[PDB]
């Protein structure tokens, strides 16, 4: 292996040790076993133990963007809310991981700079969604695509910040009843 | 006598705990705060942690009554105002309430103290639809519960967004966003 492709022999096993056990599991110990590579070879990447659960956490979100990009001839409304509210049970350990790094990035600068990507990736993929939406004439925008996607993002991880509490009222059915909701106010007023 | 130096205590830990947040809730800052030995302390509450999270809670439920305005107001602004307030002296009582969010995944006393928090926070918004519907100010598409809870979620998730330092996120634009939600779910 040269120097590069092994980079990615790293990265890849931090991504499910990862989704496997979180943060507190993704020692470099951890990594280099799952890897089948020398621990010390894996302080020669991604120095800084912090590092490789920052950068490794953002390709594992990487992955959630694609693995939700769905049939394209759908209607925009079916992919603007698999894209913000997917009940799939796959995603699961994609969203343990976003939930548990949320609260990580507030006694880890290195998390909160990483956590601030995915947010502008999540916020860039609305936009695409919003805009490509509204220039196929399916979407009805009273306001920029911006500001419609921050305030659907707020809903979604605010709904999540309650419905992780334990509310029945605020359930699975309630989530997207919810979301789907507001997109109704959002884009066909 | 018995209760009337209790409060002094929930006084004194109500008191701190704006000053100096939960970090800084020990038992000797807290004696201290009240003017009491710390002994008595443990004599009127049994575990620290009880101690904590009603605090919190008790921080709150005044807070919740500072910001009530006159009832006269436009119900819109009432609604504002126990929602995304832009105040100076607010920032005491929210950063707290940030830090209660997050002790709560590893303190089940204060996970107890914010979900009773979010519910009264919740109670309150319903209130003012009801009573701006009954005005006849807000028209209703959905049950003052549905909307307050989207309403709220609106509020702490952009909060989440606020708080990380984005510029496209100010203090403004959170503002303009709060009205906007408003505006959708309460004037069609
Ligand atoms: C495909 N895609 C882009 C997605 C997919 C899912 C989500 C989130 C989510 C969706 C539905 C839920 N239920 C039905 C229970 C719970 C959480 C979610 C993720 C992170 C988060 N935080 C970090 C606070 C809050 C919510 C977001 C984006
Ligand atoms: C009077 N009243 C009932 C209030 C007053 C203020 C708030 C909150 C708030 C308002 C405006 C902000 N800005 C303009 C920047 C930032 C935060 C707030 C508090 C806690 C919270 N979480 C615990 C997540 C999220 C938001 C809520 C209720």
């Amino acid at each position: 292996l040269n120097r590069e492709e092994r980079r990615e022999t790293i990265m890849q096993a931090a991504m499910r040790v990862a989704l496997d056990q979180g943060f507190t599991g993704m020692t470099v110990r951890n990594i280099a076993t799952a890897a089948g590579v020398a621990a010390g070879q894996v302080h020669h990447h991604f120095t800084s133990s912090g590092e490789l659960k920052s950068q490794a956490f953002i390709r594992v979100i990487r992955e959630m963007m694609d693995l939700q990009r769905l049939s394209r001839t759908a209607g925009w409304r079916e992919q603007l809310f698999s894209a913000l509210g997917s009940e799939d049970g796959r995603l699961e350990p994609y969203i343990r991981l976003w939930r548990q790094a949320q609260l990580l990035a507030d006694s880890d600068p290195e998390i909160k700079s990483a956590y601030l990507l995915t947010m502008n990736l999540w916020h860039d993929e609305a936009v695409r969604i919003i805009r490509a939406g509204h220039a196929a004439g399916e979407f009805t925008l009273r306001d920029s695509a911006e500001n419609i996607a921050w305030r659907l993002i707020s809903l979604v991880c605010g709904l999540d910040g309650i419905y992780v509490l334990g509310m029945p009222e605020v359930d699975d059915a309630a989530f997207t009843r919810h979301l789907q909701h507001v997109i109704q106010l959002e884009l066909f007023s």
